[PDB]
């Protein structure tokens, strides 16, 4: 599928050994200290679709499909998927070639898309650089495809970047050369033949920063979908270029500073409404990046704060900003492991309850993005606007003249007041009805325009005309 189709896409990214294994358990075994497989298959997530589609997403990614290394290291195992060795071949513990056509064939049933994890920059060996058996790896088997070894020392030298090695002497991540030709020609073919046995509709693209620029054209041209890549910077002067090589980029400019405005009652709003605008303008197309506030990178969201509200108001965030909303499995359960491995806890531990907090306000938030992209065809396309702030308060609004959705988030928490927001710059027409669509209550626009918002538990309200929900299940 193309760029163009993506953008009214919503994400639920999951890691495929943690989120639903075959037997369907809720209550097999997994430690995520020990970093071992825990079982997780495609077969798993096929059987937990309704759980995922119930939310409102349109979309899956999920973790790299390739055979790993097959060892146990210190490090525990290749549970994530990026640590591959033969990239022909596909990793077993999670089923088989059958299994995944499964997975695509259904979630095409489903009118859903597969996005599946792809890793150019790099194989996985369990051991010292020193001493790589260049045999082990698939197609790749002489050092003669690999940059030298050499472990990244600073971060800032883009080359060393480019051309030195991650990981480490425990579990060494050997770098391919791709400014070879023989190394471009078979990424190439591997992508193309990978996008076209699988049906696989977009990719997700690791450690992009760490591949020279010059790579990426060819390869999404070869894949011939959607690509969005993982560039690890939250500068948006260093990551947006990206997007001249590649179709979209993860929208870490905007993670830091709504992760700042939120994860706490103090957070700045400042922050997070300038980056809107910076990346607004600064990036080449901010409707094709992926905004997220949780990874398997990164401590999830109730890890900086257990507030319900203000989960509640970060995730309306990521469903109703540009581009492409990315929720990561567990965030909807209000999961609250810190950084890797605590960040990779199973989902079917929860239990899958449809009826939680959180499962319960991003079906409200998808539900009413996916109405207004059906109605208005300008949404996707149109810029998300900031419209207001102040100490404890943004609002942004997003649509065709008529028919946007204007949204109102709090960093109050569930403590905050009960009081009424009078609030300008939303550009609705005076005596016009509105439904706040997450509670399901109205509010009539004043004379002068100004809409007065009911604010209380610290809750986002999401705006959008009533009439316009005519014949919808939206607050029926
Ligand atoms: C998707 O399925 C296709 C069709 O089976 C796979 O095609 C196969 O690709 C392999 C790997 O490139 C080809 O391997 C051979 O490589 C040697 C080079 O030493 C070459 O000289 C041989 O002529 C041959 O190409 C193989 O021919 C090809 N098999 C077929 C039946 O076309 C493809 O690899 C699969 N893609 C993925 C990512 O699984
Ligand atoms: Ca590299």
């Amino acid at each position: 599928a193309t760029p163009a189709d993506w953008r009214s896409q919503s994400i639920y990214f999951l890691l495929t050994d943690r989120f639903a294994r075959t037997d369907g358990s809720t209550t097999a075994t997994c430690n995520t200290a020990d970093q071992k497989y825990c079982g997780g298959t495609w077969q798993g997530i096929i059987d937990k679709l309704d759980y995922i589609q119930g939310m409102g997403f349109t979309a899956i990614w999920i973790t790299p499909v390739t055979a790993q290394l097959p060892q146990t290291t210190a490090y525990g195992d290749a549970y994530h998927g990026y640590w591959q060795q033969d990239i022909y071949s596909l990793n077993e513990n999670y089923g088989t070639a059958d299994d995944l056509k499964a997975l695509s064939s259904a979630l095409h049933e489903r009118g859903m898309y597969l996005m599946v994890d792809v890793v150019a920059n790099h194989m996985g060996y369990d051991g010292a650089g020193s001493s790589v058996d260049y045999s082990v790896f698939k197609p790749f088997s002489s050092q003669d495809y690999f940059h030298p070894f050499c472990f990244i020392q600073n971060y800032e030298d883009q080359t060393q970047v480019e051309d030195c090695w991650l990981g480490d002497n425990t579990v060494s991540l050997p770098d391919l050369d791709t400014t070879k030709d023989v190394v471009k020609n078979e990424w190439y073919d591997w992508v193309g033949s990978l996008v076209s046995n699988y049906s696989i509709d977009g990719l997700r693209i690791d450690t992009v920063k760490h591949v020279q620029k010059d790579f990426w054209p060819g390869y999404n041209k070869a894949a011939g979908v959607y690509c969005i890549g993982e560039v690890l910077d939250g500068d948006p002067a260093y990551t947006c270029p990206y997007q001249n090589v590649m179709d979209g980029v993860l929208n870490y400019p905007i993670y830091y500073p709504l992760l700042n405005a939120f994860k706490s009652t103090s957070g700045s709003m400042d922050d997070l409404y300038n980056m809107i605008n910076t990346v607004k303008s600064d990036c080449p197309d901010s409707t094709l990046l992926g905004t997220f506030v949780e990874n398997h990178d990164n401590p999830r969201f109730a890890s900086y704060t257990n507030d319900i509200a203000l989960a509640k108001n970060v995730a309306a965030f990521i469903i109703l900003n540009d581009g492409i909303p990315i929720i990561y499995a567990g965030q909807e359960q209000h999961y609250a492991g810190g950084n890797d491995p605590a960040n990779r806890e199973a989902t079917w531990l929860s239990g899958y309850p449809t009826d939680s907090e959180l499962y319960k306000l991003i079906a409200s938030a998808n539900a009413i993005r996916n109405y207004a992209i059906s109605k208005d065809t300008g949404f996707v396309t149109y810029k998300n606007w900031p419209i207001y702030k102040d100490d404890t308060t943004i609002a942004m609004r997003k649509g065709t003249d008529g028919s946007q959705i204007v949204t109102i988030l709090s960093n109050k928490g569930a403590s905050g007041d009960s009081y009424t927001l009078s609030l300008s710059g939303a550009g609705y027409t005076a005596g016009q009805q509105l439904t706040e669509v997450i509670g399901c209550t109205t509010v009539t626009v004043g004379s002068d325009g100004n809409v007065p918002v009911p604010m209380a538990g610290g809750l986002p309200r999401v705006l959008y005309p009533t009439e316009k929900l005519a014949g919808s299940k939206i607050c029926s």
